[PDB]
């Protein structure tokens, strides 16, 4: 059980590189539209307070470089979309794979290709944490990358990054310009919230332990929810919901183990802790497993 | 603060995989120019796979006992040759997206990402480390037999790994893409037992001088080792020994930080004997060792 990117080729034909003055970053090409983070009009001296639509006003076409690969776009005309520079250009790109625009909500995973200058350069699993940031490894140039799944034809892009926060956590937003958590495209002292485990994942997890074979952790005691909650929160667990049950129902039903039943053995495991044993050759819970990462990586 | 493990971008390798039948065995093909490489096993049924006759069983195969596809694409196998315990079969189509490639074969301690594929579509892909045992930890389920590992350099892809066999301590094993297996492993249904799995003590030190670098210190101490005490220290661990090899590679992050290798050595020592004190070193609880020095040089 080791966590699986998916497939990267169907994106990385659409990265490009844009560049507007000094500033130089990554962009997304599908059909004749190049989107990128808005940012990329200001300076490094412009991002105290950038009045955005002044500055937009005073660029045109020809300060914007597309660059994709060797070949160069015109940019054709430019527009924005809250947080997000759409840049019409006059090729449409041949690789346009089946796409949809996407907003995941916290606690949901997808693959982010890490792009460096418009050059793909690796991919990785991640989860939305629920302060609204991901744990990322996005040294420098790679503002632009996106976050994408992939169901059967249909590419999802559901995050582009936009900024760095101080304590090495990222922060973006989805492609229509919508930025996740209370974060603006300014430089300023940005807080990321209070950092919470994902329960509904962590048992999804138990699940898959069980699966494999790995079940010392299972014990003959039930809890219910509003006991499980208290014991949640001291631990800075979020409170497992009716909903959380209920995506749960499938690996209940096969394991035998109802979702009360195993959030019997994660309290023990929260309280006690795992008394110098490991689940799936883990000493720590892992969390940035969904349970339908579970189902299509078992089942 | 933090590494994260990066993959690397799989599409090169996606346009390559191929799916190859034969009887009712079915499995995953490499597609290069005008060969598929895979396992030389699809010849195989269950009950020949206690003690397989490869030699008796291919004399008595025909081109077209071989069914190869990429998507819809039926490819038509003019010919086949068996080198080790990889099948060549030559197709009478090229493959259009043939990548730069070269074919390499690694030492433990070396890493590479992993296409994992079934019945000839890509599924996942992940970034793993060849264990000191010569096997991996993966994620392979049924039907993922044949899917390729690989390491990307500027437009070099390097295969060096096609995944056999699963053991039954829940690893895989395989060889490189000249047939030859990684370890004392074999293409038969027996009782093959891997050694015993050992921490890769070079890759740990190489990420300890990584979180010097970004400002992780605090698990520094004020001694220094012998490379003969530290490796006794070490076995007793369950850590590779580290040879004067390791020393010299481990020498420009020692250069570029203050902090020789036997001091790194010392410090490594302290952590083993008294844990992580509920403290993180890279954003990471554990000491991690699927980090070749290497790519620490490289990613600052």
């Amino acid at each position: 059980f080791r966590k699986m990117a998916f497939p990267s080729g169907k994106v990385e034909g659409c990265m490009v590189q844009v560049t507007c003055g000094t500033t130089t970053l990554n962009g997304l090409w599908l059909d004749d539209v190049v989107y990128c983070p808005r940012h990329v009009i200001c300076t490094s001296e412009d991002m105290l307070n950038p009045n955005y639509e002044d500055l937009l006003i005073r660029k045109s076409n020809h300060n914007f470089l597309v660059q994709a690969g060797n070949v160069q776009l015109r940019v054709i005309g430019h527009s924005m979309q809250n947080c997000v520079l759409k840049l019409k250009v006059d090729t449409a790109n041949p690789k346009t794979p089946k796409y949809k625009f996407v907003r995941i909500q916290p606690g949901q995973t997808f693959s982010v290709l890490a792009c460096y200058n418009g050059s793909p350069s690796g991919v990785y699993q991640c989860a939305m944490r629920p302060n609204f940031t991901i744990k990322g490894s996005f040294l420098n140039g790679s503002c632009g990358s996106v976050g994408f799944n992939i169901d059967y034809d249909c590419v999802s892009f559901c995050y582009m990054h936009h900024m760095e926060l101080p304590t090495g956590v990222h922060a973006g937003t989805d492609l229509e310009g919508n930025f996740y958590g209370p974060f603006v495209d300014r430089q300023t002292a940005q807080a990321a919230g209070t950092d919470t485990t994902i329960t509904v994942n962590v048992l999804a997890w138990l699940y898959a332990a069980v699966i494999n074979g790995d079940r010392w952790f299972l014990n003959r005691f039930t809890t219910t929810l509003n006991d499980f909650n208290l014991v949640a929160m001291k631990y800075n667990y979020e409170p497992l919901t009716q909903d959380h049950v209920d995506i749960l129902g499938p690996l209940s039903a096969q394991t035998g183990i109802a979702v009360l039943d195993m959030c019997a053995s994660l309290k023990e495991l929260l309280q006690n802790g795992m008394n110098g044993r490991t689940i799936l050759g883990s000493a720590l819970l892992e969390d940035e497993f969904t349970p339908f990462d579970v189902v299509r990586q078992c089942s």
